[PDB]
């Protein structure tokens, strides 16, 4: 049987032109190929998983050609046709990559969240049962459990949960002064509402992806100053238990993942350092001291802390670390080795297809957004409705994947002493590409209305995806198996120091959305800390 | 674009021959025309929340529709192939002709030949090893009642997943009450808040279970006595303690979660669980009258608790032909359930018979003989699915496809009786002539004969129900229509003997059902719109041999 889906005419045609520029298998390695025949599909699926995986897999190429086809229309509605054929064309020949194809044009990416209008107003967008607002502690856990859960199945990423204990800590409070539970029992009483939290968000195939915060006594000062609980009580009077709390719950972890082997959520310390020093260094000595078992919290270094007291400023990371009420509402990735691969060596050339590149991109993310607003007004995402996600603090993205093996294609990498490394050339000429990345999201935002950031993202399948492509495109001029998602790659023969300089340097182009993996006493770990962070790194953490 | 799907050449002709000789209507009616279109359908789905407000669900509620259409076909396909390979070409053709045509209903159809449909589950299992089918954590059986509760909340949704159908948990109280003791004696709980720990825990369930477009189905049984201490005689808890010995605690605790619900139920307005209460009922009394009473009580406020009544206990001790109540809305006994339901349109063979009822009952036995191998195929299928590791619940033991039935729904007896000239209204209101009850008769007796036939005929066990047919109940009588035109005068066809809106006695819809409720062995339902009165009525009904009811305020 054949099935009619109804495209205009437009875009059927652009699809035809580029199955016949490309061939069957470029759209077979974009996921358009057997994968929109359910049969093949099927069969070849019933061949860790189960059935429950088949439901949520079997409709992601079709999801995925409708979204193509949406941003498509909006492309052409908002600046014509060619910019959108152009986009399409890039999106399955590889030049970019747009993330969650399959969700694109329905939800966005991801969010860090402020649990304060579930605390005061509970869960009103659900409707299956009312949920008056929490006023004990076990009706607040169950409250952000339910909201996590219905969070990611509005998002296709993270849910960011930074402030989770400043609000915990208030209910333990609470229910410590109504005697609901014994003093001599309280530690048992946390520790079990940990443990329900933490069972509960490691459920599936796999679970969704959380992120906690152990934010230092700087950032809980800076972000709720002024804030009052709902007694009346000032949340900064209380700085020491929500601190107290945060140790509690690091220290539980760590002894506790030995035993039920869980991952999330995912743990990262944000640590205000300036001038050589941390301004919590207690906060700090825990963290290093903490980590020591099983590196297990990912380091997050600020030098200032006016970002979370139009134009939005407040780190974003799709790892970790992503700030209070601070999230992207869509990444569309760069493929830097393609660029390379079109340049030729010419680097003139390299940087005026990467800024065209980048603007198409911006384009793009425009769309989307705007996409995402019909969404919204079509009553589709409660948690915009309801200002849980707020969509002025939602970033478009602009990604990067593959800077290593796009220097070395430009011939500028090499191989001293001291392993691999980029030429003084090729030092710079990253510099560049990340200087016209950040220029042209500067301008995005006067351009569009809506503030641009950048990532180098962790790219668990474009890095094979896009390199598989550029291989089909360009052949043995593209020896690469796989792109690289850090300033080096991870499993690169090179000196340390030379890897912790690179993120030291361009790290901060990126506004910390980026990561460093680098792989015998506290004093020396926490020296190595405090060298990493002198040195300028945004993110770490060690292996 | 026009997308291939890969099918045998004998299933495209047969498709195309289907398309030919119904057309497009017929596959548009079946949910096979324009909802296969993933533009037309996305389109048409984004707006309806824009109809909703200008009339008076989100957008995660787009991901699960979108696909249905496509499973089913496959779904058709896959079935269609299973029964050529079984019975040969001519029974599948058959069949998928019935199936789009609306001769047969094929429940959950999107999902038929992925998993199955339901089970009620023991949670024996669950608390002696956890949740082992789960890797994203390490569940150890539990020895805490908080950790309890997660485990049972996981479980549920876990099974939701699984199956298309009703999660039940008749023995939850029991197993409850066990870990409830447990924290009592070791001291994690105060006495002085054990009621309020308790109800925590039943606060922190009930969210959970209520709370997502749609919340599972689960069910709720509380237990009598006679149940207690027939289906436990022998079983102990981990502690080594005999569960007999515990009967009244047990009944002590159902009864809380039975006050605590009622009270609660105002307040947060909540549907799920489903609650029964299964109590054993012998020539003219309960054998437990308290739990009886209390529940004739209880269900003063909201009548929110169905009635199932039993005669004997037989079929529930301990738990190769398979005995035990299967029921869609709930009652199913512990560790009973079915695979998959494939519903009879009545209607429609009285359309065809055109009066006569030995050509209705010769077009019946040949349907019901088809569906009896439909449901074969989808078993063998569900098998493959198992030994494919798809379906952990069965690896794990606590999905048993050996007590899980196949079933042969029905829906549209009393629009068939219409049809076929056999119904009237007398002084006590619409009712069946005598000649309709006979035909009822004969309809019913026939069904069971083929299906204790199909027990040695396919080696498992088929039920009967009267099924809910929330939306088989439109979509067969407008393909009815489509066909039969103005000879098929109902917008709906009825999931009850007598139709719930029907100005007709009490009595003689009690009636009804005394009379048939046993042929379907309990796979239906009777709904009817001071304590002593109501007790009385309640009695009244139960010795009329009535199995599963309620009523409704």
């Amino acid at each position: 049987m054949k099935v009619q889906y109804s495209f205009e005419r437009e875009f059927e045609e652009l699809m035809s032109d580029l199955l016949s520029k490309y061939g069957y298998e470029m759209f077979q390695m974009d996921g358009l190929g057997d994968q929109l025949d359910v049969v093949k599909f099927t069969e070849d699926f019933v061949r860790v998983t189960n059935i429950s995986t088949y439901f949520i897999e079997i409709s992601k190429p079709h999801t995925y050609l409708y979204s193509l086809y949406r941003i498509w229309q909006k492309m052409k509605e908002m600046f014509g046709k060619g910019v959108a054929d152009e986009f399409v064309e890039a999106q399955i020949n590889g030049a970019v990559y747009l993330h969650d194809r399959h969700h694109a044009a329905l939800m966005p990416y991801c969010f860090a969240y402020t649990l304060k209008p579930i605390v005061e107003k509970g869960l009103p967008f659900i409707k299956t049962i009312k949920s008056e607002p929490a006023k004990h502690l076990s009706t607040f856990i169950q409250h952000v459990i339910q909201f996590v859960m219905f969070a990611s199945n509005q998002s296709s990423g993270a849910v960011g949960l930074p402030d989770f204990f400043v609000w915990m800590w208030y209910f333990v409070k609470k229910d410590l002064k109504e005697g609901i539970i014994p003093r001599d029992k309280l530690d048992w009483y946390i520790e079990q509402h940990f443990q329900i939290l933490t069972y509960s968000l490691n459920q599936p195939t796999q679970s969704p992806y959380t992120n906690f915060t152990y934010l230092d006594r700087n950032y809980i000062k800076a972000i709720f100053e002024g804030e009052r609980y709902p007694d009346g009580s000032l949340i900064t009077d209380h700085v020491e238990d929500i601190i107290a709390l945060q140790k509690h719950y690091w220290e539980w972890v760590s002894r506790e993942r030995e035993r039920q082997m869980f991952t999330f959520p995912v743990l990262t310390a944000s640590l205000l350092y300036k001038d050589g020093k941390f301004l919590d260094e207690d906060s700090a000595r825990f963290i290093n001291k903490i980590n020591m078992k099983w590196q297990d919290t990912n380091w997050y270094i600020s030098d200032s802390i006016d970002a979370v007291a139009e134009k939005l400023k407040g780190r974003m990371n799709s790892i970790g670390g992503s700030d209070l009420n601070i999230g992207s509402f869509k990444v569309i990735t760069v493929n830097l080795p393609r660029i390379a691969l079109e340049s030729g060596g010419d680097r003139e050339k390299y940087l005026q297809i990467l800024r065209h590149r980048v603007q198409l991109i911006k384009k793009a993310l425009a769309a989307v957004r705007e996409i995402i607003k019909e969404r919204i007004s079509e009553g589709l995402l409660p948690l915009y409705e309801n200002g849980l996600m707020l969509l002025n603090r939602q970033y478009g993205t602009i990604g990067v994947t593959g800077v290593w093996e796009s220097a070395s294609i430009m011939g500028l990498t090499t191989e001293d002493i001291d392993g691999l490394k980029y030429t003084e050339e090729g030092e710079v000429f990253v510099d560049n590409v990340l200087d016209t990345i950040r220029e042209e999201a500067e301008k995005g935002y006067h351009e569009y209305g809506f503030t641009f950031n950048i990532e180098q993202v962790p790219a668990e399948k474009a890095a094979v995806t896009l390199a598989q492509k550029d291989r089909f495109l360009f052949g043995e001029k593209q020896p690469f198996e796989i792109y690289s998602n850090q300033w080096v790659p991870l499993m690169a023969n090179t000196d340390v120091l030379n890897r912790i300089r690179y993120s030291g340097k361009w790290d901060k182009k990126v506004s910390g959305g980026a990561i460093l993996h680098i792989n015998k006493t506290e004093e020396e770990s926490f020296n190595m800390v405090k060298m990493i962070a002198d040195m300028g790194v945004m993110y770490f953490a060690f292996n």
